[PDB]
């Protein structure tokens, strides 16, 4: 299933863009920056390790830059830490 040199590759950045913020207070919900493959998978199995909480879904979508950057909707159960 996993190796950790994974997880602590597989995320590459909080993401802040405004909705973002309404991810967050309206909707249990953080917007990351992870690597140009990953998996939803493997989002969660990083996230519920390096930060400790719960995940419910995890939803994915692009930027179409030079770069193709992967963005992260991973949403959180009911309370969390940052």
């Amino acid at each position: 299933m996993i190796r950790e040199e994974r997880l602590l590759k597989v995320l590459r950045a909080p993401h802040v863009s405004e909705k973002a913020s309404t991810a967050m207070e309206k909707s249990n919900t953080i917007v990351l920056k992870v690597a140009k493959d990953a998996t939803k998978a493997e989002i969660k199995a990083a996230v519920q390790k390096l930060f400790e909480v719960e995940v419910e879904v995890v939803n994915t979508l692009v930027v179409k830059r030079r770069s193709d950057w992967k963005k992260a909707y991973v949403t959180l159960k009911e309370g969390q830490n940052l």
